[PDB]
């Protein structure tokens, strides 16, 4: 196992991009360590926009992948999981790391879920060992406990393709409304079919709010904290621990 591991981070659509920014920044003042950033933007032909980079003694950078066409919808998922493989196969071309932890927010965890399940075999030596995802709409916009989106469909059916080892943390908050941007608690909670004895460990926790586009300080802080304890695996204060682990919700 190599000395780098990468904490590859995987935004939504631009509704969600300041809760997304915000997120990053805190991540690097609250975190002792310094973790260094660099950031790619995927063009829509497939090319590649760079910004920031690596220290050469960074065991732990964070790699900002986001994509110029960040809209929502399974027909730009469907690109976005092949950019993604496109940015990922050009990051191990050039950085030696065989394990690395995601992070997915809003439709960033949709684009992970579809580019492991279907594309991380491409590179067979780089194993994921954590995923986090946040308010992800697993099944789209619907409100529907049993109606299956297009979407969600195709990321049940190739669920088996996801790596067993796998440890996956699904943030998502209360909120059952439509209205822009949010998307429902019941989409988010069609998260569980996919992962739930596909992979080592699925843990739900909640977080109020974190389903809606806006963010606010006090659901950010929540956030961040749950990063660093659990996608991070960062020691944290005793009675900042025990209050996290009663946000799990299974
Ligand atoms: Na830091
Ligand atoms: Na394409």
């Amino acid at each position: 196992a190599t000395r780098m591991a990468p904490v590859i981070m995987v935004p939504g659509s631009s509704a969600s991009q300041n809760r997304f920014d915000s997120l990053i920044t805190e991540l690097g003042k609250e975190t002792p360590k310094k973790h260094s950033v660099l950031k790619l933007t995927v063009q829509t032909d497939g090319t590649i926009k760079y910004s920031g980079s690596i220290a050469a003694n960074d065991n732990e950078p964070f790699i900002v992948i986001g994509f110029a066409n960040n809209r929502d919808g399974k027909a730009n998922i469907d690109k976005q999981a092949v950019w993604l493989n496109t940015a990922f196969k050009a990051l191990v071309k050039t950085y030696h790391f065989n394990h690395f932890y995601a992070l997915g927010h809003s439709n960033g965890g949709l684009i992970w879920t579809l580019f492991l399940e279907r594309y991380l075999k491409e590179s067979p030596k780089v194993h994921i060992d954590r995923l986090m995802t946040i308010a992800s709409p697993y099944n789209m916009e619907s409100t529907s406990t049993t109606a299956k989106t297009s979407m969600f469909k195709e990321l049940y059916r190739y669920r088996t393709g996801l790596p067993e080892s796998l440890t996956v943390y699904s943030i998502a908050g209360t909120e059952n409304y439509t209205s822009d941007g949010t998307v429902p608690y019941n989409s988010v909670n069609y998260g569980k079919y996919i992962f739930q004895d596909q992979v080592k460990h699925f843990t739900e926790i909640t977080v109020t709010g974190a389903n809606t586009a806006h963010s606010d300080l006090p659901q950010n802080k929540q956030i961040v904290s749950l990063i660093r304890q659990y996608l991070l695996a960062e020691t944290m204060p005793d009675k900042v621990r025990q209050k996290n682990a009663q946000r799990v919700q299974n």
